[PDB]
């Protein structure tokens, strides 16, 4: 099975746009399409893990030669993935897997390690036995078990957790749980969210309360997310690269059918980003 580089059909399937990094995604994927001359049709789920079924097949019947997906339930997309199997379409999966069905190759990062950089930064800079709130995301989502396992392993000990409820990766659930949170815990010294759009959330609500000292620290390393710590809004974030992560799967299936053997596996790079790293890593 060889088909041309050039007019090649792909399917990407994201969750959801309303997410500034699932749009920085999509941005360096159609880039990076009409860069190496390849058609694509993108469809965003909005975080429905049925509108993705519809989505998949969509793509199927389309005739696409590969469906690049982000799921949003790690478990629900087997199903269809099974059926992207059967019509013998490579599946290529992005920033989160999936918890069976044949897969090409997995385009994302540790997860696990981005929540041990989180408490890392917190236990380095706040001390030990610091008082802290989690925001977790999705809970179908695979970043967000391998997030929340990371952190908690050095949390654990070196920190004390007050609460730790989600806000399915949204600014607006998160701004609601965040001022909650505070209402009872109101010692809290540092918030960690499992995405950029959380920590926005939290610090409106942290200066909405009038607190001064809480060390917020989230994860993805949006553009927004570096003026927030320049303006003292937020900390620090753990940067990830959604761009390069759509356009290395992109690669995976130029390279499937070329003849090259792609890697199951590819682990993208995180990074902390701080006051002195703003410049860095940008997106
Ligand atoms: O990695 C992505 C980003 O963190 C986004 O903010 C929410 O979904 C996660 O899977």
């Amino acid at each position: 099975t060889k088909k041309s580089a050039k007019d090649l059909k792909l399917g990407v399937s994201i969750s959801t746009t309303n997410n500034p990094y699932f749009v920085a995604m999509k941005d360096g994927i159609d880039k990076y399409a009409s860069n190496k001359k390849i058609s694509i049709k993108v469809a965003d789920a909005q975080d429905d893990a049925a509108r993705q079924a519809d989505d998949v097949q969509n793509f199927i019947s389309q005739n696409v030669d590969a469906i690049l997906i982000n799921p949003v339930d790690s478990k629900a997309i087997v199903t269809a993935i099974k059926s992207a199997n059967n019509a013998n379409i490579p599946v290529i999966l992005m920033d989160r897997g999936s918890e069976g069905g044949k897969v090409l190759t997995t385009v994302a990062s540790d997860n696990v390690a981005a929540g041990k950089m989180a408490a890392d930064y917190a236990v380095k800079k706040l001390g030990k036995k610091a008082k802290a709130f989690e925001l977790s995301g999705v809970p179908g989502a695979s970043a967000t078990v391998d997030r929340g396992k990371g952190f908690h392993s050095v949390a654990k000990s070196k920190l004390d957790m007050l609460s730790s409820q989600s806000a399915n990766f949204d600014r607006a659930k998160a701004l609601n749980t965040t001022q909650n949170m505070i209402q009872g815990h109101k010692d809290v010294q540092i918030i960690f969210a499992q995405n950029d759009e959380m920590a926005l959330g939290a610090a409106q609500a942290v200066k909405s309360a009038g607190l001064q000292n809480v060390l917020i620290v989230g994860i993805d390393g949006q553009p927004d997310a570096h003026d927030a710590i320049k303006k003292g809004d937020i900390s620090a974030t753990i940067a990830q690269q959604p761009a390069k992560m759509g356009e290395i799967a992109i690669q995976a299936a130029i390279d499937y059918y070329k003849g090259k053997k792609v890697e199951k596996e590819t682990i993208s790079p995180i990074y902390l980003v701080t006051k002195d790293n703003v410049e860095k890593y940008n997106w």
